[PDB]
């Protein structure tokens, strides 16, 4: 199954660029942007540049009907960009002229070419006003009326889980873990063929047509180790929508030799209970004797 992740905007560029320097390997990535100047630094190893007689190679000047028109007609490059796909993700800073017009119509695209679609959508600081925060409003409901299922990340969040020394660069690597979060654990349930093994059938039926979606992976040793893991996983501070309320979960538990049965209970618990509600919940383990005292709770899940 290949997995393609695409930056449209700077926002999703810097997204995309953050994410190789980190080193993610197996999957393709696809930079898109009206901003020509842009493009020309990222690292991406395919780019496509829209709208150049819309802009002539500038970015879209925070008119976002500028960002849709440019991609609406080139439309064809990204498609033969995206083919070859069966899952893509959607990453864009919301608010801008690029990323909030064409960003949504990746998607649509990448939807009726059939594949399972996630948004990665960043809202603007409050800092940057109304207008924008209203700009970026309008971008996140075509984007979930857009795609399977949407990850949205209010930008002020970041300043209520950094400190006040923190570099600008710092902040933003952490909104990335999201985005390499559920990149890493699919990438991995897909890579890797379990004792309880799950598949991208099982994605693709947590996934498909289910609005807000939340992506988590918790790693911990230790007592409580897997309780503590379930734990670090279902819990990010950046997302808009919590884990209550969840409808659909898939959920992989990763140990080494002596992963009990009563763990693997008590972090699906932590779980289940989470949602607050009868979920439909599928289930997957893997013994990787590597791992020595470690477990890695990979969650996914989406029904809000
Ligand atoms: N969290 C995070 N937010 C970003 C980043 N870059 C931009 N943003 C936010 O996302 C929004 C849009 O990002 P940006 O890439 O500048 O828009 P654009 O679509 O390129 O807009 P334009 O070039 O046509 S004007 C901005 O309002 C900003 O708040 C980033 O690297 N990390």
């Amino acid at each position: 199954a290949t997995l393609k992740v695409i930056g449209v905007g700077g926002g999703g560029n810097n997204a995309v660029n953050r994410m190789i320097d980190h080193g993610m390997n197996n999957v393709e990535f696809i930079a898109i942007n009206t901003d020509g100047q842009a493009l020309n630094l990222s690292k991406a190893e395919s780019k496509i540049q829209i709208g150049e007689k819309l802009t002539r190679g500038l970015g879209a000047g925070a008119n976002p009907e500028i960002g849709k028109k440019a991609a609406e007609e080139s439309r064809e490059q990204i498609e033969d960009a995206i083919q070859g796909a069966d899952m893509v993700f959607v990453t864009s800073g919301m608010g801008g002229g690029t990323g909030t017009g064409a960003a949504p119509v990746v998607a649509k695209i990448a939807k009726e070419m059939g594949a399972l679609t996630v948004g990665v959508v960043t809202r603007p600081f409050s800092f940057e006003g109304r207008k924008r925060q209203t700009q970026a409003a309008a971008g996140v409901e075509a984007m979930k009326a857009a795609v399977d299922t949407l990850i949205v990340i209010p930008n002020d969040r970041l300043l209520d889980i950094v400190d006040k020394s923190t570099p600008m660069m710092e902040a933003f690597k952490e909104a990335d873990n999201v985005l390499r979060q559920g990149v890493q654990g699919i990438s991995d349930l897909i890579a890797v063929s379990g004792e309880v093994n799950l598949d991208f059938a099982d994605v693709k039926t947590i996934m498909s047509n289910q609005g807000s979606a939340l992506m988590g992976i918790g790693v911990s040793s230790g007592e409580n180790r897997a309780v503590e893991a379930a734990k670090k996983a279902i819990s990010s501070p950046l997302l808009e929508t919590s884990i209550v309320g969840a409808q659909g979960v898939l959920m992989n538990i990763t140990g080494g030799e002596s992963l009990s049965l009563f763990e693997a209970q008590e972090a699906a618990d932590i779980v289940q209970d989470a949602a607050d509600e009868d979920v439909n919940m599928i289930f997957g383990t893997v013994i990787n004797p590597e791992l020595q005292d470690e477990i890695v709770v990979t969650v996914i899940a989406t029904g809000f």
